[PDB]
């Protein structure tokens, strides 16, 4: 297969542009230009790009600088038809950051932090992004008694219902995206995973205009279950844009290809993403990777990890709807009950009195037989697998 | 020191009455009686009990036993004094229960796991419970294909709506909190973390009457920090109730007497429930230890670890409270800024337009200086250990 | 594809025959009589069945009743061809192992499970068994000072040496393997990795009797690569016997069927015993499943779980077949120097003075130059993922 | 308490020295002098230091300079009167390092690592160091298809006969360390646990010289016991040496203060090594704290973590001696029969022949009576943290 723009796969210029200097080493790969990664992109069959504002512009850029940079970038995009479908602030890089942006314990440094985020929203708005992502790397801990957490969590909140009002006000129309970490850079990240993200969400002035940009790595660092955790997102209606990625459990963060480390929850990913209700995807946001090309690879190296991104992921898409579509695989769905989930448990218009009078609900109840049925998952696991495999 | 009925120590009936037959081995304790369970937590100093349905009457006991069984038990509280501040129901033995009680695929048993609660609900509320916890241990998968995670949270919501009805109507007064955890018995869990479950609570139509009871062994099954989780939970006051233990990382579950795990957030945990504003403690629920004495223990053993529950708690209150209280500290506090975090980041009446105008944010900040300045962390560490060991 | 006893797959009467009684909850299917599991087994296609000998004969069943049973399993076995690889010992379901068997703080267990273990030794002779697998489930412990380590090693080695003096005596010929895992149940269990275990055989006193049975799940309970483990245990020789499963990291042991796991380290896992050097497999003895089929099954899900086991390896076999005759993966690891890596650093008869005087090796070579080529590592790595997934 | 030279409390120039330059950001502290680094430790009561070749010499320094470097150096030493236990070679930053040092797929950098140790090792021997260290940070891999396990062993080994040829030629009585470590910065690290490095070791052509330099972090990285894997280590007389630091659990290397982690797990640790067989320490060489002083900290916050390592060890100290003289803790001790492991299972003179002939360690043993007394370890663990609590 091969990808066409209404797959909308996109990266950030800091994928495929990290020059692989680790917390252990040095860099192995020369920088990479925006315009060229730009050029490339749209080659392997990209339909945007994203970057942090410092990803783009050097950290302390004069405006002439800046502008020209900005100048070029946008002709690029305009001869490749690339879209920018996200952008985000780099609050993690420079030293000033070290303790947080919006949440440092130097009340200078969260008003600094939140400059730095609106000046993005503007470029960001000029660009065209409707959504604006916000990973906070260092907002957070290595010991407990240094970090005020209802405070912090106050400070958090402080900072994105202005962000909320500006955007409103000036009509920019973006929704915000919060990216949940478990730890690293920190020890403990505040909003570990998804979950604590839309909690928090959900007490915002504008819960509305915010949701969540998972990343498959990051929930996997604390050994969740990505897949299920997005559906919980979906459930919520949360899920404003994907970070897809592999990872192999707890350990630092890994940044594979998509698909290279929890293969079953790839597969299961993507059929709960493409194979929403109504044969249509239950999801139309950007398809983002928002991966690293191992430390080990050149340029060659870079542009073949960028399209097993997207090849994976068709690959698992194709493997998704042949499974769905499979007789076989319905008739176990029938015998698991799979869609008995979705009837009511309480008739039309029951309720407790009505329940509570229902003898076959308890008292006539037959616990013993019922607990002995077979429910045939693991039936239906191993059609699933050899349909991945290919094997059917 | 000595607990009081103020320390609101409870315990578990199923905690010191674990038989101890695990997933590899036959129980190596005799059953205890409830009775004495009830006595023997009085001497203690526990200021209540708590218990499942089935820790009380055997699994199918007729009318007649029940009864009995309740007012020998309504006698031995009584006569001692202790409370049931919560109750809670068995969903997670019997077979039928295999795929869950409130979300199985099979429509029959949520019918029948709605009809167990509401009848733990009747006996709660006449023994003057406050609390009604729920444990969906057997909610979630061991395969993705087998669970649609959407249509559970709809059946999920689906009955708590119906059990707050029930209770608001029959004028019981109770609050319901949903704990959490990540896998064990199932392969992966619904509503893994404190966060996942804050998220869905305000997704009901009673939200107000929902909040969690997390348990220090199921966040540290995912790695994450149980001190800044709860901190999380007290910021949106869904803190209902909580289970303390200990554990070491992602494994099983332990279910060590609170403060044998990770004693160094077994400290910080106590100081945040403890050391609350306006003096007064952030938490005034019952402190539930939900533990088992080992395996390798008799019944002294038993007694012995209960006791170990309460002492570990008040020797950490005591050296939270001189921790706070010691001057070198304060100045350590002071250098590490803690306090500035509660100082909005805006001065009152400054919006984004004022933000935007003051040229010291952002064009005429030195990002570079104040990155320069080091935060004292490590010494503040260091200053609440010393407090821990008894070395200052 | 189909199953031969060439294939040498082995099931313990432990895993179909579990009765599915968790941690949690009670029993949802009922006893597997020997017999018929001999003749299941038989019939989808294993070579050979292995036993505790408390699986086979109820602990405590007198020698008329043991011999009875003895005898008609000997005739099953007849009847269908199927042989006795292997057995081993319950040495951690009685209450009496609750510290261990062989390394008990009492004194008088030890002795004890000595005995219980050559009373075996001699069932497995007259079977025909060739190896004794070794699984110190309770060896280890809770706390931190109720186990002297020191000690304890030195009682495993002297229970150790005394079974290989018997056995070498006894003219049995067996083989012993150790089987390493992390924990569960002893909140640490000592000789926790496959590492662990094959420095500990190689202080024995005959070691060359002695190797090791690494588990597929237990490896990954501490998150480390299984197949990496292997190719270590291979390198020294010490893969006596392996049992094969699957499991989500660091979790309770889930034991779920061979490929349901990390699928993807079970496709590197086939491949290197299979396509061992010169055509032939690396490894040679039994395929050995030690898995156990879902709580939510019947006996219909529980032969299909057992078939699944048998699918998944002979999948993975054909594809890591197919993965190594394709040209273009034999393109790629000529890119990627695999190869190389066999080809000794130093030329013959070189030593430190040659390498020394050789300019080349440091003094005139260019790090830089060569610091900057790529390995092909992700490509090489998409080749193999793409043959798994049958798209290639 | 303070710091004696006997004490033996070593530091890496790399820890004190760490810029702070992490995955994620830039670098928080300027660069530290040498000198100024030998000066300030020998303040804070070091009695040794150690570093890795490029730490002190800058990669590709010419002789002049690097010549220069070491005098002045040397100097310091012999003013301070610090010594240099042990050195080591940085086989990891340099981009040709980025498939491995020893195990690097190309030939050509497999080379130019043993060159670069080679020249280590005179200098080493100059200062006087007794032991050579060996971090493989490098060798492993991030897919399983681009490393053949079995041939890099084959070159680990080939290495390190030859450095060992040449130290023993060279009359420079070095001992090697082997330092294993699960992950970090490679997906997956060859000889990744203390046990997978000592089974390793003893396949060397001079075992007797090798052994391990296990880490307190690198364990945990795997959820290990640290303390029962030092013990193991030390039954087989591996532990050559020891790096000291704190972390918690699997996630990226956190380096803390030693006792900043895993706290019980630290006070287990030092009571090992110090509360050893006679009275005498169980462990002779070094107590190295390979750390590194958090982002958020200046040169102050340095110097202040420098010394909270001696203090954590100290205090530790303190509290195990306390433990171990406790009448109350001897009686526990007696109660959970720690001591009564130490006795031999048999009788001087028994085998296999005389245990047999035992009716009473099998056909007249009371299995249910002896399981069911307790050990009482639960107690002795109460009495255990309260020594560490300064509660007694
Ligand atoms: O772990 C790195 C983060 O995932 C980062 O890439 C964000 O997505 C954007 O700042
Ligand atoms: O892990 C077991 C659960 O903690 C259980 O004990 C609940 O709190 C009550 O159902
Ligand atoms: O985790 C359980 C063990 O794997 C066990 O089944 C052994 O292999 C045999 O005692
Ligand atoms: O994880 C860092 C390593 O521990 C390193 O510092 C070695 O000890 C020396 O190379
Ligand atoms: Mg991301
Ligand atoms: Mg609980
Ligand atoms: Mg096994
Ligand atoms: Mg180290």
């Amino acid at each position: 297969v091969q990808a066409t723009r209404e797959d909308k796969f996109s990266f950030g210029l800091w994928t495929v542009g990290w020059q692989a200097r680790d917390a252990f080493g040095d860099a192995t790969r020369t920088a990479l230009d925006p315009v060229e990664a730009v050029h490339k992109l749209a080659e392997i069959g990209a339909y945007g790009i994203t970057f942090h504002d410092d990803d783009l512009v050097p950290f302390g850029s004069d405006a002439q600088t800046r502008d020209g940079i900005i100048a070029g970038f946008k002709k690029a995009l305009d001869e490749t038809g690339l879209i920018v479908p996200m952008v985000t602030t780099n609050l993690f890089t420079h030293p000033v950051f070290k303790d947080g942006g919006f949440t440092s314990n130097d009340r200078s440094v969260r008003r600094y932090a939140i400059r730095k985020v609106l000046r993005q929203m503007d470029l960001g708005a000029e660009l065209g992004a409707k959504t604006l992502v916000l990973w906070g790397g260092r907002e957070g801990a290595e010991y407990d008694s240094a970090k005020d957490v209802s405070a912090a969590l106050d400070r958090y909140r402080e900072a994105l219902n202005l962000l909320a009002q500006y955007s409103e006000d000036r009509g920019y129309g973006l929704r915000f995206a919060i990216e949940p970490k478990p730890n690293e850079p920190r020890g403990d990240i505040l909003l570990p995973t998804a979950g604590h993200a839309i909690a928090f969400v959900q007490e915002l002035e504008r819960p509305e205009l915010f949701g969540i940009n998972p990343e498959t790595g990051h929930e996997q660092m604390s050994n969740l279950n990505f897949t299920q955790g997005i559906a919980q997102a979906l459930w919520h209606k949360k899920l404003f844009h994907i970070d897809l990625n592999g990872q192999h459990g707890p350990k630092f963060a890994q940044d594979l290809v998509f698909g290279h480390g929890d293969l079953l929850n790839a597969f299961s990913l993507v059929d709960l993403l493409e194979n929403g209700p109504d044969g249509a995807p239950a999801y139309d946001g950007p398809r983002h990777f928002d991966y690293k090309p191992s430390r080990t690879e050149d340029y060659d190296g870079v542009w073949e990890s960028a399209k097993a991104n997207i090849r994976m992921y068709l690959l698992l898409k194709e493997r998704a709807k042949a499974f769905r579509a499979d007789p076989e695989v319905q008739e176990a769905l029938a015998a698991s009950k799979v869609a008995e989930l979705k009837t009511p448990t309480l008739n039309p218009g029951e309720g407790y009195a009505e329940l509570l009078a229902d003898r076959s609900a308890f008292e006539d109840y037959d616990a013993d037989a019922v607990g002995a049925k077979g429910f045939g998952f693991v039936k239906l696991n191993q059609l699933a697998i050899e349909h991945l495999l290919g094997a059917r």
